[PDB]
């Protein structure tokens, strides 16, 4: 039966999500799709055609893919030290949980940024030795700050381990977007437009709403913590509209980031996901050669018995490649999948996957910040059970 | 029986040493003393009255004692970073045996210099990752270069471990002499004269010969390796005059060092050794307080299974304090001693000890570079056996 509809309708009928859309493609054509709920519970307006979602860290596979294209074109290489493009990242320091600070003993490379092994942290990282200083600097909160300037502020702060020696999910994709700009002399949003969005016909994807976009933007629900102080336990899961402060502008022509900030649609993101099965547009144009796509997807960071964790949340059986998660042990997995399934997700509960063993892609779009309910994994599992 | 004479005479009669003097004091007055052999085997001139010896690293306890006086007087402290006095030692790097170089993760302190834990090495260190670059720079060989200038060259080279983390006998006492000059605005030789030599009436001790000193200087025998390349096995122990090149001038008024370079006499060095029993001159003037002398003599570096070693030669049962060796386990010792016996020695086979349990001091003066025979320890053992 249609387990995907069941999952989505149950979430809407339990007042856990306002509105959900999903699509599963196989061999580049839709095989399951649906929608549940509404654009916003306040007016119960129906989900519009080509509804728009804040995809947060589903920005990261796109920016990472751009970096792989630029590696293929010779702009830089995985081993390139980022200080060669921005000397503000020369002479980094490292801080630990015992207040000890010392010089970094390795240079940060492009590969370190793509694997979150550079030693950067994130503003909302609970218990982190440096996240308090990120929050004081408002690195994430101040979305009106130009990327180039935010990077100058970040560069003055210490790392939390020596580059290459550990893994911690981080602001490093934003550093990557910035280093792309340094290396090319172009803006990351223009490069994304020319190299990825326009060839794949992702006309609704970008760091600002399209002209007719305000009426299609889905409402975002959830509770962002006071002052950005990382919470010690989950807030109650309640459909209250979320206040984004100045972190996620809708119409700032200079807003651009590497780790979040894109708006997109279900249809646009599926075009990107389907492309990742081959590296080609549907017309057959190559965005990334098979050899470099294989380089990008191969498991690259392997985890100990604790596994891959973000703020202590597990990604069971997943390793990390240059674009995001990749399933490397079905026997350790916590929900239905196949070896080699890859993809990523965002904090407003958007989720996608690519499953090469089934020539399958899937994406769930919704807007709930810090959900206590893993809707993305639930929908993936339903789709796996159906195919 | 006079074991000391028997040892010394056997060494002279076996053509191993040209000339030997010794004196052992108890309670500040001589109990055993003697001489054997000649000033030089070429003319067989007898050892002159107030014969002069190149004491090499028996310079180090003198310069270290000076540093303790300056600590007592508030000039600097054990924890003082040396870069505060000479910024050429900011931003040190560390090299390892696998060609890897990285920034030092700790600042070098005065204490590190006094304990040879700063990470410096020495030109003649066999197998050392950096000693080839010391030799290329001629740090030891170029005795005509001003101390201040040698330090500038040394400061550009990497350490061989992070400061504080290991022990390696080193050029750090020369760094200490230079930092003393930076901290005080005075020259180390003027400070030694005023603070130590003049109070102890050590009128023949200094970095150049007295005006009547040339005829009193003992000839120096042995083989220095060609180009300074550290030898893979001992050279034959043969009494041939040694060529010191420009490493050890006799009449350069600006030659001064921390780790070697002093000329002295048996009588002068015994005045210094006897003072180390109390921190006082024989007239009762305090050069160093009892509390700071105890701080200087307390065992400070402890060694693992292989023990304290220099170029793989062992100092069995010895630990390191701020002035040199200190006996911390008679059950591990390789020759007669008592708990707390301390002192040092030099590469031309001069040797001294202070034994607080016996209120005893002893010194052996001779001139043979890189002796295969441990004459100093043999004479200490003889004297211990005669009490
Ligand atoms: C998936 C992408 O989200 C991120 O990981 C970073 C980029 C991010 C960026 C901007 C805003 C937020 C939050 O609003 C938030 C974070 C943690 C808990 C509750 C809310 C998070
Ligand atoms: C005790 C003080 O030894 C030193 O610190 C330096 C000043 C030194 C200076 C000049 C010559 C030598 C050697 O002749 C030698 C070194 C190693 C092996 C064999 C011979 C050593």
């Amino acid at each position: 039966p249609d387990l995907l509809t069941n999952v989505a309708e149950n979430y809407v009928n339990q007042d856990l999500f306002a509105g959900i859309e999903w699509r599963i493609d196989q061999d580049g054509k839709p095989i399951f799709q649906g929608c549940a709920g509404v654009k916003d519970i306040e007016t119960r307006t129906f989900i519009p055609k080509n509804a728009i979602y804040r995809i947060y860290s589903m920005t990261k596979p796109i920016v990472s893919f751009l970096a792989m294209m630029l590696i293929e074109r010779g702009v830089f290489r995985l081993s390139s030290p980022i200080q060669n493009f921005d000397p503000r990242f020369k002479s980094m320091k490292v801080i630990d949980q015992h207040a000890h600070i010392e010089p970094a003993t390795a240079l940060i490379t492009i590969e370190h940024l793509l694997t979150h092994q550079a030693g950067f942290s994130y503003d909302f990282s609970l218990g982190c030795p440096i996240s308090a200083h990120y929050r004081d600097a408002q690195l994430i909160e101040d979305g009106g700050r130009d990327l180039t300037d935010m990077m100058g502020v970040l560069a003055e702060l210490p790392l939390v381990f020596h580059p290459g020696t550990q893994w911690k999910y981080s602001i490093s994709t934003d550093v990557l977007a910035h280093i792309i700009e340094c290396a090319t002399g172009e803006r990351v949003d223009d490069l994304l437009q020319r190299l990825i969005f326009d060839p794949l016909d992702m006309q609704d994807t970008g760091f600002s709403l399209p002209l007719d976009g305000a009426s299609r933007l889905m409402e975002v629900y959830g509770m962002r913590s006071l002052h950005g102080l990382p919470a010690l336990k989950p807030a109650p899961h309640v459909l209250v509209p979320a206040d984004l402060g100045s972190s996620h502008p809708t119409d700032d022509p200079d807003f651009r980031r590497g780790g979040h900030g894109l708006y997109s649609t279900l249809d646009d993101y599926m075009a990107f996901a389907n492309m990742l099965l081959s590296g080609q547009t549907p017309e057959g144009e190559t965005l990334l050669s098979p050899a470099v796509l294989k380089l990008a997807l191969a498991p690259r960071v392997h985890f100990g018995a604790r596994g891959m964790r973000i703020n202590d949340e597990p990604f069971a059986g997943y390793s990390w490649n240059l674009l995001g998660r990749v399933m490397t042990d079905v026997g350790a997995a916590a929900y239905a999948t196949h070896l080699g399934e890859f993809g990523w997700s965002g904090v407003a509960a958007t989720y996608f996957w690519v499953d090469p063993t089934k020539n399958m892609t899937g994406c769930v779009m919704t807007q709930f910040l810090g959900s206590q309910h893993p809707i993305g994994s639930d929908m993936q599992a339903a789709a796996m059970s159906m195919l």
